[PDB]
């Protein structure tokens, strides 16, 4: 009977180990995802800047053309 | 008592499984993102191409109308 107990306890310690391990894996991945979203957003913002200049030059060309 | 210990073991087992499944979901999500990004960048490239071509034609025309 004490054997059953000892074995169950062993099992429990094992699963505590794995449970913890994967619990941290999740955390890491969540962090990684958040980083990727941040970085992605930043790069899109840079693209938007790059496009803005074109848009303005065309705007001013257009209105300037619309005066003459 | 050891029924308590059985229950606790099974709760832990539940959690280990749960976390493994969550990891697989998240890895999936990451891959899908890496796909979607790629695709969208390519779409942007296509959309820029047209403007590029029109500008090229324009620049030729402007150079040629010169005196």
């Amino acid at each position: 009977n004490e054997g059953q107990m000892r074995e169950l306890q062993d099992q429990l310690e094992a699963e505590q180990y794995f449970s913890t391990l994967y619990k941290t894996q999740v955390k890491e991945l969540k962090e990684e995802i958040e980083e990727k979203n941040r970085e992605n957003l930043k790069k899109i913002q840079e693209l938007q800047n790059a496009a803005a200049t074109l848009a303005t030059q065309l705007d001013l060309a257009e209105t300037k053309a619309e005066s003459e």
